[PDB]
């Protein structure tokens, strides 16, 4: 799955949670455009705040933002959602 | 809306139509990561075939592939869907 979000470049932006309502959230940065790339977990200048998760509206330099969604709190099954931005 | 498709880099790939079933299709290349960017219409080396629409599995150099979907043949209302690839 994939999420297209619009924001103003180089300005704070509260990222809309692409996961279904109630689903638990983990935010990552992947490396390269490659299917199985390593992930850098966020909230364990790009990152602005973690409460709520807000960023400066640009693409990170080494990968593309990713949200890990799960129906369960400890992620028995999870689904990833790439977050791609375009600039108004 | 957005579509994440997996393919093998630098190899022919038949793009899966992200539009709903039956919806009419126009394929474009936008310019830059900017919301209102000009569009280059395809099927009026990246492009491999138009029947069915197949490409070489990479990101185009100046923008990101886009599909224009419409319930009507002459596009009274249309919805765009960005196509983003990752590489297995």
């Amino acid at each position: 799955e994939c999420s297209l979000q619009s924001c103003t470049q180089h300005q704070p932006y509260v990222v809309d949670d692409p996961c279904p309502i109630h689903f638990y959230s983990k935010w990552y940065i992947r490396v390269g455009a490659r299917k199985s790339a390593p992930l850098i977990e966020l909230c364990v200048q790009y990152t602005v705040s973690c409460l709520p998760f807000t960023i400066n509206c640009q693409e990170p330099k080494l990968g593309s933002l990713v949200v890990r969604c799960s129906f369960y709190e400890d992620f028995l099954e999870y689904h990833d959602v790439r977050v791609v931005l375009d600039f108004i």
